[PDB]
């Protein structure tokens, strides 16, 4: 199935935060509208942020994360979590390499912000 | 009910990552084993992290988030997550006002790290 895209309120602000946990630089792609509206890239073995954003969902909503390492794309995850009816998380992990752990490139969507 | 406790592996690595949302400073304290490990402090109404780090769950792999403003403990919202029965997700949402927006400080925990 179809992970990584999610459907946000238009118009609304929204952070974007990736951390890295793998020996290749992970490259994070925000698409918003179907266009790449952010670009991370990093490396680090110990969950460091290789890139923190605010963005907008646009006039559709649609929010797509895309991870790479080395043009290769990396097999992903995805949930959407709402808490109180209120406070929204979208959540996607991402592997590289065989291990399966799932955490070479983590990016968490959170909304709304302010 | 109870939120902001989460029971993770035992001595096992985890990253901590607070985000604010908020006119008031949030002051975000993170227990390990009902002891303080971590302090993050800062003020920000753009989603700004006011702070990430990698602890330790512990000989008894508990964590606990407390949020408070101005001394007076936020109202928490909170649960965890798990894909492909690996990537785990632990968030966190506050409120120290009225208007139960419940991103004052917006916490997550994730692991596993590396
Ligand atoms: C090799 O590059 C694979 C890679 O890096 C390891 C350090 C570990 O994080 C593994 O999960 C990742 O896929
Ligand atoms: C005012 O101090 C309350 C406070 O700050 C606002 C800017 C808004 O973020 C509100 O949700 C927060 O509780
Ligand atoms: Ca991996
Ligand atoms: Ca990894
Ligand atoms: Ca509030
Ligand atoms: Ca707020």
């Amino acid at each position: 199935a179809t992970q990584g895209v999610f459907t946000l309120p238009a118009n609304t602000r929204f952070g974007v935060t990736a951390f890295a946990n793998s020996s290749g630089t992970q490259t994070v792609n925000v698409l918003v509208n179907n266009e790449t509206a952010a670009t991370f890239s990093g490396q680090s073995t110990n969950n460091a942020v290789i890139g923190t954003q605010v963005l907008n969902s646009g006039s559709s909503g649609k929010v797509q994360v895309q991870v790479s390492v080395n043009g290769r794309p990396s097999d992903l995850v995805s949930a959407q979590v709402i808490l109180t009816n209120e406070l929204n998380f979208a959540l996607v992990g991402s592997e590289d390499g065989t291990d399966n752990d799932y955490n070479d490139a983590v990016v968490v969507i959170n909304w709304p912000l302010g």
